[PDB]
């Protein structure tokens, strides 16, 4: 068994809470409430004997709990930024992210970038944020790249395997 110190950074109601419940509890709600300060779950994930443990400090986005976020990225030694393929305001949000990150959090963490809410472009949705510019921003600066949606699933666990699998195990 082997754990990993995960946490979850970007604006408000970009899907932060419902990635992880959908990976913790494989459920979904359209009334998710927004966080208070952050909120941690656990789940563990098999990798051939492995036991992968991820302890996750889900951030509130909200800026009344911004001075919080760095107690809680403080020693991750992974981060997901999260922002709204349909808000492009969450994606500055995230390029400020990836940036306070480089300068303020571990040397050795390990970024994956996550745009959620795609499961909106089938249905009555905005691509606002072209997939091409979230691979090319994690190009430049280094970070995993993943489109999600929490609502269907879609790519949620390879995100969380995508981590793990690149963290040595014990
Ligand atoms: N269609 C769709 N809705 C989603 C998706 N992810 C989250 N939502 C919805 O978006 C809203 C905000 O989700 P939530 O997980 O609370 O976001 P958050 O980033 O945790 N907010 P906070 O930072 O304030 O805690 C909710 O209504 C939720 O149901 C997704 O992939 N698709
Ligand atoms: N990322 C990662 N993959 C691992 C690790 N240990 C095993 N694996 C995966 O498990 C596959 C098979 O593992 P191996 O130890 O060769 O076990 P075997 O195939 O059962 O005899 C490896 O090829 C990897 O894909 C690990 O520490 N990290
Ligand atoms: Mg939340
Ligand atoms: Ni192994």
């Amino acid at each position: 068994v082997t754990s990993i110190k995960l946490v979850l950074l970007g604006e408000a109601a970009v899907g932060k809470s419902s990635i992880v419940l959908r990976f913790v509890s494989n459920d979904f709600a359209e009334n998710k409430e927004p966080t208070i300060g952050a909120a941690f779950l656990t789940q563990r994930v098999t990798i051939n004997e492995h036991t992968v443990k991820f302890e996750i400090w889900d951030t509130a986005g909200q800026e009344r709990f911004a001075s919080l976020a760095p107690m809680y990225y403080r020693n991750a030694q992974a981060a997901l930024v999260v922002y709204d393929v349909t808000k492009p305001q969450s994606f500055i949000k995230a390029r400020h992210w990836v940036k306070e990150l480089h300068e303020q959090a571990s040397k050795d963490i390990i970024i994956a970038l996550v745009g959620n809410k795609i499961d909106m472009l089938q249905e009555g949705g905005e691509r606002k944020v072209a997939r091409e510019e979230g691979e090319k921003l994690a190009e430049e600066k280094g970070l995993l790249f993943f489109e999600t949606s929490a609502k269907t699933g879609e790519n949620v666990n390879d995100v969380f395997l995508g981590i793990g699998e690149k963290i040595p195990l014990k």
